């Protein structure tokens, strides 16, 4: 077989897919990446692939340089530039994307965070035929994976990055054989995974400990969930749920121990394990107690 491919991508999520193309018999003619370096640029250089870094793909020059490549297909993974209509019609197999959700669920920029935040028990990868809309293209293939209550967005990101590489490669093979079954997106099931707004990262202590814990997981490593302590913002990096009833109001301190800073939520208890005060390194519950223990009064203190 062997296809001629232009690859476009920037952050670490894209690397495994690029590496899979590099390790295959397909020919990666060029790699497009953010101007300066990205993880993608590094792997391109290590493998003798020409590196193109336009600031914009609407510019006449850059647009025609791309369409003039004579690739069979363009593969796009986490690329920051919008692809112009001509770019999309440039190659016979079009532009194919590796999207980190099970479309039509979680179209948009933050599908990993949003899936975890919602308590989805599974998510996955969709290989998508790109068009001029936002993640509305036909789905060439899907592969699902479980989300565990242990997973942060970082963990899920890494898992999906590998699944995406394998699926993309398998899909390009079926795509050149003409063995792929298109799945048009069911608009009724479509949901949008927009970027996490800062206010969304604020912990609402009235919510269930279970809901807050999902927020803490979803938002690690960005933007990190946060609450307030002694008038100052406090980022919560690691937490766990304790399914025990309290008489205390939401946000009220239950107990402070090396095992965690236990806080009453609207139901159950959230236990803080790793946290961060302004301009300070992230610290354990034990460290925090050593520094600020005199301000930790069970039944009185109050977070948020
Ligand atoms: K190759």
């Amino acid at each position: 077989m062997s296809l001629k491919i232009v690859f476009a991508g920037t952050p670490q999520f894209a690397v495994p897919t690029l590496r899979a193309l590099i390790d295959s018999s397909h020919r990666v003619l060029a790699v497009y990446t953010q101007p300066d370096e990205s993880p993608v640029k590094e792997i391109a250089r290590q493998n003798e692939i020409p590196i193109i870094q336009p600031f914009s793909l609407r510019d006449e020059v850059e647009q025609e340089k791309l369409i003039a490549m004579n690739a069979d297909v363009m593969v796009v993974v986490a690329y920051g530039l919008i692809l112009p209509k001509k770019a999309l019609n440039a190659f016979r197999l079009g532009c194919v994307n590796v999207h980190a959700s099970l479309l039509p669920r979680w179209r948009g920029a933050a599908p990993i965070q949003r899936a975890i935040l919602a308590g989805d028990r599974e998510t996955g990868i969709s290989i998508m035929q790109m068009n001029e809309g936002l993640d509305t293209g036909d789905v060439l293939a899907k592969s699902a994976c479980v989300i565990s209550s242990e997973d942060t967005a970082a963990d899920l990101h890494d898992r999906l990055s590998l699944i995406g590489a394998d699926l993309l490669l398998e899909s390009l093979a079926k795509l050149e054989k003409g063995d792929i079954k298109l799945e048009k997106q069911d608009e009724a099931s479509a949901t949008y995974a927009s970027k996490i707004q800062k206010q969304e990262a604020l912990i609402d202590w009235r919510k269930s400990a279970v809901e807050i814990a999902r927020q803490v997981r979803a938002f690690n490593p960005t933007p990190i969930a946060f609450t307030y302590f002694e008038g100052q913002p406090m980022r919560i990096w690691r937490a766990t749920v304790v399914d025990e009833k309290t008489d205390f109001e939401p946000g009220v301190l239950v107990d402070a121990d090396k095992k965690g800073i236990s806080i009453a939520a609207g139901s159950g208890i959230l236990r803080l394990h790793q946290l961060q005060l302004p301009g300070k390194r992230v610290c354990s519950a034990g460290d925090f107690i050593n520094a600020h223990g005199d301000k930790l009064i069970p039944g009185k203190t109050v977070f948020g």
